[PDB]
């Protein structure tokens, strides 16, 4: 059960230099001086990587039954070390059921992930558990918020000021009666009143800005320009990985250079569809997101010479505040959820999640179905 | 037995009537000057007799649970009641709809009851649309003899539901025609809480509607200046507004009945002890819990700035009696037998009536069943 | 403005139920004293005097069995019958009704039985209702005849239950215990009685459900009350069994206007000493239909609130005493449903009637200690 | 975080002898030789006794509202070293509310204790969260079975046996799926049917036998014989605590003699109702059970010189078996709640549950509201 990774370079997402870091489920005492040992002189040990919005039980289907994407096998959130996770459905609200999606975080939690999830879907008014989103939030322990709300996207629902005002309200004041954060995701698509909506929240009622967590801020310049506002006013917006014109880099830059990165985050939007649509509403072809594309993107921004101190918070602190989790900091008392990446290499060689290890020196535990 | 007399008391009918002797059994047969089948007599030679206190908003369930579920706080016990001379009660449901039940809230009144005191109660709670007894607020007013209005609707507060101006309509509408068929008052309750709007919907019902005030109650109106000169605007076109009770632990509530009295107004002031509920510092923290006790304390700290008593008493007995149209808050024939009695130097409760019967008799309570 | 609120009755001869000779009783809307002669003109403040001299002081009347809404309708929307009006009652010295619904559950509302009872209690009437009516299942107020018991004053079980009738809606077993569960830990939580009437028909299988329950479940016999049990002589003899084992039965009191009658019924319940365990209830308003034997309706009468004191006039005229025969509309009724009313003594509901010595004709009728007809003098009503 | 307790004489539910328990939030490490310490000499080390039955929402109300019990103070719990406890519901299942029962439940746990409650009240069918006792055990993670089902008692609902089978294989194939154990609780009355249908259903169906746990199987001479029966042919039964003829302490030795007492548990009953009725089914006076009832049967059992070994079964193994719990042993693995008697004295000292003192040496860490 206790566990020690020696001769090690600690990167608390400040860097705190060769560390041992002693840790049963949780960090139980740091200390320079020395039951299991692991020896990891050559790696850096990070807090795990935080993936704040995966479709883990599949999505897409825009174009059918066909375009209907299979679900997530753990085999690739380890490769890709991400640790815990945040599921949410998408625009398919009909063959996709809630009771599913509980069940699959449930099955990721019990081979040795970290799971959260959301209670609503694309469409307004919202799918539930037992007919009330609020009910949701204080009954089943697993439930964080509501999303991913369409808003300003083709496949809206069309929702009004007033029903979405009801939602948020009653999410907030579930979060505080159940002791959680109660987090609204917004799904943002392409439509030119982006997220007006989220100004008049904060500007026309008593609602914190704390709770309004807008997804897909990246995919245009106009968009991300409306991503830094929600900032600056105290707010958080998230970014959707970029994966193999204006990218997910650039903004990533961008929001340092405007001493903004604070209220930045990444999402994979693994196993969800990243669907192409011509001249009408029409759909033409396809691509499914990767949960390897976070730890593909933090690259790709050190490669323009950020320090790896100010990219890791994307994926580690800016996340675990938003959803108040004891997460995303390698420090005393906090969860015991590491990855180890080699030398100048930058791979993934060893993932630790409540203490237990996932992947040891390259090699995977093996799960149930592989 | 069962009839009494009370012999040698300065009486406060709440105005001042001198030496007197009052006969009662469950209401009040003859206020006379001394005179005299088996009967009580009760010699209260040094003492003040006065009305029963009338606490309009009190969570007898327990409410809070804002900071999570370890903000629970405690249900209301008639000891507190008893010691801090409150003999009518009114309980409402707060912030938590879902884990506070209203049959839970019936039944707590009825306990409550069944040991000596006064009970009525509120149907819904914050959130609109409102939790209800039978699928309907204005059914519930109907069938439920306890029921006397809804509340407290959340209105300008961050934990509010966000209730539009139609939606407040409807419920008032309809609490209000279900006070008419069943002869209750069918007061909407509404919490205030610090949002810019403060009132203004209550302004609109009655500038665009044919809705009487009498229905408009707003509670929490000592929290700023700003609100109190909203509430005074309210108080001028007839409406009635509740003071939250200054309690044992700028501009306070003491402040705000002087105000209220100078202005010729404290006809149209009450105050609530908003006893086993919530009072939380928000910020962008901290958490105590209400006390009964603070309205008999809060009419002392009033008197302490040289008001007179019988015109101080009128927060607490007279207005709280009107607003929900009770047979109490005087002292007369044919009026319910609710009194406290007060020593005239050390002005400390020292006994207690409800329903014509002793809850406490010169310090020693009434035993109860769970004690 | 209101009437003195203490009041004394001199030189009456008080049937406490049981006999207790000349007395004064004081009260208010309770019983203060009763005890001999006591100077009454020594009072310093209000009090209302009554001279009772050759009258006979007698508890009220409860009558448990009452369509306050009207009833009936078996012979179309033509048949259903008139409210009942508090004259009715006043006339004939009943100062409690139970009030329930009967064969239609269609166009008779409960609201509007809690609203009839609510606009008697107004006027000077001591009022309670049933939830349900003949048809199983049962309608409700709020969806449960234990959320009606418990969330509804007024509310003291359900009923009446059709049974052994070819209007019931054939009703099984396990329905029917299921639904007296219901309405006993019901009464329990509220502090009610919990009763179930049971409406029972012409049927061969009688009371044989009441019989079943008692004998197969741990159920108390306190809660099963049947109606219409001098019917026909088989089923009053059913209903004599189920006494000896701890039961009340209520029969239909003779109607002043029209061989096996409850005055039969009523004598044969006296001489084997079991008295205790019999009620009358008026049927009031209610249908008292005629069906062919091919069960189409022919006519019907309605029935009427004087049936109680007419047949207790009857029952007196056949040698009984009266401190006994009084059981049926005072004590008993006051035991089923566990009310504060039923007897002159300290402590009790202040429920009078006062008779004529020899007339044996009720001149004055006193509720809450309110006088509704003072010497055959009615006081003004609402609606009259 | 990390904690011993030395030389203190360790209790196992059989006698391990003087040695230091190291403990986070489970036994971590057992070892005689040697972050908090404590030194316990003169004091028997425990595993925390289990309560299996306790209204705590509070219960009563069958002779009206006054009769209506207090709910539960935290307070009396640790007294009396009770450091987990399974929540039902009573008699009445309209006034008090299954939200009501989860969140007493949530702030017992948040304060220091570890809670679990059933879905159901005395009345069938059954009142739910989700208008479903299946759906309720699958997506509440705290429901771990049904109770109490009132069974030949005159506050019965009368139930048949084809309804009741309904519920036991809802609630089973409910703890299948969610990986719990699916207990159903039988409130047994005074009837003479008494167990009947739970030998129907063993005798004549698929079930297994785990999943049925009648209590108050103690109150009688002849249900108490029933109770034995059905311990012989491998179930469990619960008895209900003695407190200030025959008695619950006759019954608890009359197990040892025939070599049953692997089958047997005992409830504190704790905020119910003890409810004393007349000839007839009327209400004549009450009593409130008391949660330090459980102790206090413990020590009168001891009185009749049984080994502190094989009594101890009765609340720490017996019951955390009945419902799957990874509780009610000392030993590597175990979670860590402990309770402290002193030599000869035998009155608890000290209360540990989850590696926190709730009790320190007969002072109490303070609680919200007391
Ligand atoms: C990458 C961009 C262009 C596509 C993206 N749409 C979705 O991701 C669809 C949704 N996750 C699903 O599962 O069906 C967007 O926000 O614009
Ligand atoms: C004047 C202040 C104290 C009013 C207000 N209090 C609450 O909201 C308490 C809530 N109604 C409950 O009891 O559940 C506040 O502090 O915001
Ligand atoms: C005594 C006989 C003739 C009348 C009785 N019918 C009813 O009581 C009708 C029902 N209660 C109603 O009015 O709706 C019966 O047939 O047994
Ligand atoms: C001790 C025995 C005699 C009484 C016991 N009844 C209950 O405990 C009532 C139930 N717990 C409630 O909360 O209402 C029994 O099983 O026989
Ligand atoms: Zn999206
Ligand atoms: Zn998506
Ligand atoms: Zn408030
Ligand atoms: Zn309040
Ligand atoms: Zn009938
Ligand atoms: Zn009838
Ligand atoms: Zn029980
Ligand atoms: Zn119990």
């Amino acid at each position: 059960m206790i566990k020690i990774i020696k001769n090690a370079k600690v990167f608390s997402p400040e860097y705190i230099g060769k560390k041992d870091v002693i840790f049963y489920h949780k960090v139980i005492h740091v200390g320079e001086g020395v039951h299991e040992i692991y020896d990891a002189n050559g790696l850096l040990l990070l807090p795990g990587l935080i993936d704040p919005h995966v479709h883990i039980t599949g999505g897409g289907g825009e174009g059918g039954f066909e375009t209907r994407t299979p679900e997530l096998k753990i085999s690739d959130c380890i490769r890709s070390g991400v640790t815990t996770v945040v599921g949410c459905l998408g625009t398919d609200g009909i063959t996709r059921s809630l009771e599913n999606l509980y069940a699959k975080a449930k099955s990721l939690e019990s081979e040795g992930l970290n799971t959260f999830i959301y209670t609503g879907s694309y469409r307004v008014p919202p799918v539930t558990f037992t007919g009330s989103i609020m009910r949701d939030i204080v009954l089943i322990d697993k439930v964080i918020g509501v999303g991913e709300i369409a808003i300003s996207d083709h496949r809206s629902s069309q929702p009004t000021l007033e029903e979405i005002l009801r939602i948020v309200a009653d999410i907030r004041v579930g979060g505080m009666i159940s002791g959680k954060a109660g987090i609204v995701n917004f799904h943002v698509g392409s439509g030119k009143r982006g997220i007006e909506y989220l100004f008049d929240i904060i500007e026309k009622t008593e609602i914190p800005i704390q709770h309004l967590y807008p997804t897909h801020m990246s995919r245009s310049r106009k968009l991300f320009e409306q991503g830094l506002e929600f900032a600056k006013r105290g707010g958080t917006i998230d970014l959707t990985a970029l994966q193999p014109e204006f990218t997910t880099i650039d903004a990533i830059c961008e929001a340092y250079e405007n001493g903004l990165l604070d209220n930045v985050t990444i999402s994979s939007d693994g196993q969800g569809s990243l669907p192409k649509f011509d001249d009408n509403g029409n759909f033409v072809g396809l691509d499914v997101g990767s949960v390897s594309a976070v730890w593909y993107t933090i690259r790709k921004v050190l490669e323009k010479g950020l320090p790896l101190a100010e990219v890791l918070k994307i994926s580690t602190t800016n996340p675990a505040r938003v959803f108040k989790l004891n997460k995303g900091k390698i420090a005393k008392g906090q969860d015991a959820d590491f990855i180890l990446v080699d030398e100048q290499s930058f791979e993934i060689v060893s993932v630790i999640s409540k203490g237990e290890f996932l992947m040891k020196d390259g090699v995977m535990k093996n799960l149930n179905f592989e």
